[PDB]
């Protein structure tokens, strides 16, 4: 994803003009080539209008580009790109709300199922990577980057997500459907069993990890069904279909013609219609943004590091299920041990970002004392 | 579903654009009937106006269609359609989630239902089936692609979905209501039962079946009320009512008049009217999205697969509740097992999908000795 | 509620088009009133500027006319009203969805409150009978259809809701409010003493009870204050104004004047004028969708079947509490007891439905081997 | 609160209609001055450009008049009105939704904790004036009709919201932040201390008491949240500069002209011009919406009656947990006690009412015996 | 954060009026700037025009004036803005809502967790210290206000946050990621220390902790998310676009020509184009109103006072968890404790404000004896 939080966040001069010269992931790279069609076509026709068409041929041209003109309508354009962007964008960010961490999950199995020994520290283990194995699983079949990552089932074993007994117990289990529901059976068998091992004291904190996990699976069942459901076909290629209709008309309607027949508002010609360009790249620029977010798990450079999150959350779980398992630091007095308001010194340059307490909109009302004496 | 997330995973030259080339569950199989119809109505106006008007009767029409031309209005027909698609779409997710998954419930009934024996096989087996019914009473209600299956309650008893006994039993129970809500009672019923004879250990891992049972419970009854309260009448017919008129208006109205006239925006003479077929394509099928998505449990093309859902569910229930109670993987230790930082490895594809972490917005920031020391 | 769910299940030719010949609950019924008003007051403008009028007083009203009609806008009125109609529907739907159902409240307390003995059958019917007596008081009050139907607390007693002792300690806890908040304070008590009396053998059964329970004192608490807190009248008057102005603007602006003066735009006379009545349909119709959904508990024909739904949630959890409490169907082996992919066949109309699952978007994409190797 | 739902109950012939003769709360006391201004200024205007302006002076505001008329834009202003608007009301529907309704808690404090005597007593009355005392603390800080009641912390201990131990221990931890917090803790103190002093009996509880306090105290937190993070102030005052702008154009550009110069559009000159008062109404009046619900928490009419709300929740609360404790109605039997299906009556007036029950969509799909037939 | 909520309580005599007058965080400071930029850019241009151009450069000059102007669109610019501003408001909104506040969790710590002893006062310290260390440390990665003050791990320890054991220990875990999910792992793991201590008698109050732990973790987490995942820079950079394009245009079509030519338009000269600097004030100021709030963590006037936040958050927590523990105010009857009906007094400005009690829209609907019987 490309990150620009730190460079708006102060609105000073122009800090959106400056994010006007990055590249990456940006409107430049997404519509250079259709902007380069449209110079073709455009270039094309003006040509053969200058050269090929004939003195009545030229005059039907004009007619033609008056008439094709007056027809350009964009008002409509824009609310049906608008309504659309704006779907597109709240379900890119539900997909990304939909995103199974299991931080949740990794504190409450690092803290109830005890055991310092080698079976405590496999099954804290194993417990974790059952949940991390479950969100691959669905990642791979929601995202292009993770499975260009692990191709096949084997390539999870060979990366460290599957054991092979899973993976042969996965083989044995296979049925005509996405298998990402088995591991969250797998983790409901094991902790209960877990439970009944006496590695998991009362049961109520065996419940306590099961919502942690439900919760998982709930999220994992939302990516598919977003990968699964994709926005209506239909709505698409109505918006698609008005956008290139558009521009499909500002090729004729927006030439210049012949200054020598002194149509209205074609008395002066220019070589470049900069306007037309201007509403080329705002109206398809609108439309690459929900082209952009429309499948946010791609390998595009605005999409989602699914690898990234994989490979973070598999380490921060291998390191807070075993490691971190009943190792605390030292409890020791605070520094606030024996005053009363601490209050935190502040740096030089952080100094104006002292504030005086917000006590409410009612503070500064002021009353005299016939209006604050009660009445019977 | 038509689905096409694998199509639009890059933002790449004319990625929408190849959609266009698409027939299943687009906007060409919705509206190519209407657009005949638009064309047939057009091209007889047209042959009536050139031949059977007299001059006095062509001149009166002539008059007609300037007059039909100004008054087309759309900036509103736009606004109301982009509401109420908007309305629609919105409509049409919601009753997607409510769908409703027995994965959770599953989890936990393979999970807390204990005994090998076959009076466990068979408990697990009719609480998870008692679920699956419920599932489908709702949909073969809410959906007109499941009840064509189950068209009678005989035929949930030959496919499987409801044993002979419980046919009779709710059949002996029969109100003047739809009876979706039998099966989570017995549920209920049944799961006490099997804690008080010491199926579940404790009853903690009770009232956990039972919140994921009336999660279920909640969400058929969501689509039980969106089947219900549909759309206002008043709203879609107002809807309709503005598309139609403008299109009948634009049948006058964009007729190409006799070039001889001369009037103004008339002087050359086309005989189809790429612009009103244009627009007919663009707000036609900006209606024919809402049309199609106002009832998702159809059998159209770009419907919900309540058949399939139904078959999943269905079969991945019975096999996580029967076969997948405890018979777990062999529990071995990991690729990683005394790895601190686990880095499973990149295929030679996916290298550069590689990424630094984000350590924040303000890991960048430089700051001055001075501006770095505490204040008193 | 009008719903016409059946008859647009399909996106088939017109399908919203034989909407139109619907009546109740339609656009047809709303505004027939308010269009015969303005054909009144149009075509008597009209009879008073044709006769009534001299030459100076026709020429003042032709100035009128045309300054009136280019006043005319509409882009502001569309705005006010689609931003309006959204927050209409939106409250709406959300009225519908705080509509509090039993259904998960009866499911616990059929299963968790024990006793086949008349006391255990009077224990569980008097526990569903206060949330059933809380959900009735809520929708009295919120609701005029069922405000005619209990016009008084004696009409509750008489009816069957409340017993004449409830009724007698309803009297006596008179306070100057609402007091739809009474029965789910007895039903805690109750409950509590039931627990008390070994009937819930253990509390954490207590406390789901209650906590469903108070999902319904919530729902029932949102029915209230969506009653209480209507939508701000300033900006229903601000609509209406808007609305009203127009169409009195029309009235004198979309007159047809004299043909003779030969006026722009004026040059053919119809008697009628069909656009301004199409606008009229189009805006009244978008003005009487709010107005109908502004208040859904009337007794308008698309206002919800409150009467229903309470007598449903009555019979229902009559029924479930005290004839379903622990009577369950026998339990019996399944058709797919030894079938390990269960796959239940398909009727002869609904073969068609039947489609491959859904394996992700990822499934297809198709890789080298070299591409799939492991990089160091 | 104005509550006009009776009024609206029924989409009837011009419901909106008659609530334009409303005055409290209505759009004519909001901006009744600033029309008064306006109408000033536009004469003022007017007479000097009569009088004082000689003809080379009239000729050069003449030309400003028509130049200032073509630029009157509003299909902007529209567009900015309707965003905010729309995110005023959202808010301000959020900000009732986080107001604190003791219900739940109330009904919990008064099942659970136990004693009839004078001990159980005070501890239940102070356990839910504790809450109470939350509520009214951040009540008095967010609105300004009870800070009016309240103006100091000794009004609320005249009041009885607060016992002088209670102010006292109040004062003592005195911090330079809003109190409103304190409540809380002090209620998980105290229940806490009852659980070991055996008047709740089971934890399950004393955590059912919490969760339903902490929620509160969530709510509360969010009250305080909204008074301190208001709307931006750029986006008022770009709304506001739009507006004003606006009507400071219509002031010049649409004055009425010398008839005599016959301008276009000029030719009949009216006293007042009734188009942009109407604009300057719908206008004005949909800013005036946002104005007005801006601060819901203020004293207009409006504005939420957060008065009544605290002496309702003392009422009530006190009632519940005090003479409602362990005093039940007598338990008898119903009058639907030995029958099957209860059908309670239907009045007079009410006999329309009666629906039969809706099946779903499905139930009238026709199927023939072959399509009804399963396939192998 | 400016707080403008007391001055905006009642929609009174041009409340929003003397918003105008305000200064910080307003539209002045943050396109002031920019207007300069444009005006020097408007003169530039206009004095090049008037000087240094000769008649046919004029002339050619005029023509181009002309040709922009026309092309001046803006409901497209409005539309643009509408939809991105709403996009940037709500996830404003949202990051708010996501703020950690350990309110929730320093009352149950407080309650729970037991021992007057110098043992549990430093259990409840370094418990509530570990939510209070995770909060700044993903505030200090999401904001730059707060990473001024602690621009290192050191500075924390010095400003007491963290202790120098914890920082040894975090550094021995240290992981190529952000390591602001370390502490919600400690505190697991020394709750489960704790309760099996002792300190926590059940473990339903462990489980409890635990849940407002883990939400405090996804709030944090959706911080993190927020930060990270941006609003896609292709939005923004079309937004952009489109209003800098517009801006750009109107430098040459807003000019103002010649008098002499006497083009349609240009008849009046005026130094200053008035209309043009209050589109520029409206449209930059809609833009500014998105650039300001699309890092709401920054150290703007508007900006959330984050390092107040951290402040309050430290010195509630330790007061709560350490003084506040088992020290209750004198539990004493109320002043209401033997009147049945509390009715506290009101002053004499809030007397108006008593109300009577809403019963409901159907308290006032009169119905007729013959109405009101039951039908058999």
């Amino acid at each position: 994803t490309i990150t620009y939080t730190s460079q708006v966040a102060n609105a000073r001069l122009g800090s959106f003009s400056r994010l006007l010269l990055c590249w990456r992931g940006s409107i430049y790279k997404l519509l250079y080539g259709e902007f380069l069609i449209f110079l073709l076509c455009y270039y094309i026709i003006r040509f053969i209008y200058r050269l090929a068409l004939t003195e009545e041929q030229q005059l039907m041209f004009e007619k033609l580009t008056l008439y094709c003109d007056s027809y350009i309508q964009l008002i409509p354009i824009s609310f049906v790109l608008g309504f659309y962007v704006t779907l597109v964008v709240t379900r890119w960010w539900n997909q990304y709300e939909n995103l199974p961490w299991p931080d949740r999950l990794m504190s409450l199995v690092s803290g109830f199922v005890e055991g310092k020994d080698e079976q405590g520290r496999l099954l804290r283990r194993t417990l974790i990577r059952y949940a991390n194995l479950g969100n691959v699983l669905i990642l791979r079949s929601v995202s292009t980057a993770v499975y260009k990552r692990f191709p096949s089932a084997q390539h999870l074993v060979q990366a460290g997500f599957m054991t092979p007994a899973e993976h042969k117990q996965l083989e044995k289990l296979s049925l005509p459907h996405n298998m990402f529901w088995v591991p969250w059976v797998w983790f409901a068998n094991l902790s209960m069993k877990a439970w009944l091992g006496g590695r998991i004291r009362d049961p109520i904190l065996l419940q306590s990890l099961l919502n942690e996990m439900n919760t998982l699976r709930t999220q994992c069942g939302h990516l598919y069904a977003y990968d699964w459901i994709s926005i209506p076909l239909v709505y698409t290629q109505v918006v698609t279909v008005a956008v290139y209709s558009f521009f499909l008309t500002c090729l004729v309607g927006r030439q210049f013609l012949n200054p020598a027949k002194a149509y209205p508002g074609h008395e002066l010609d220019l070589v470049v219609p900069v306007f037309t360009f201007l509403q080329f790249f705002f109206y398809v620029g609108w439309l690459k943004v929900a082209e952009q977010l429309i499948n946010p798990f791609g390998e595009d450079d605005d999409d989602f590091e699914t690898n990234w999150i994989v490979d973070r959350n598999l380490q921060v779980s291998l390191l807070a299920v075993d490691e971190m398992h009943q190792d605390l630091p030292r409890m020791e007095p605070d520094m606030y041990w024996n005053k009363p308001e601490p209050q935190p010194p502040y740096t030089a340059a952080s100094a104006q970002f002292r504030r005086a307490s917000f006590m409410g909109s009612t503070f500064n009302i002021s009353l005299n004392k016939e209006e604050m004496e009660f009445q019977p």
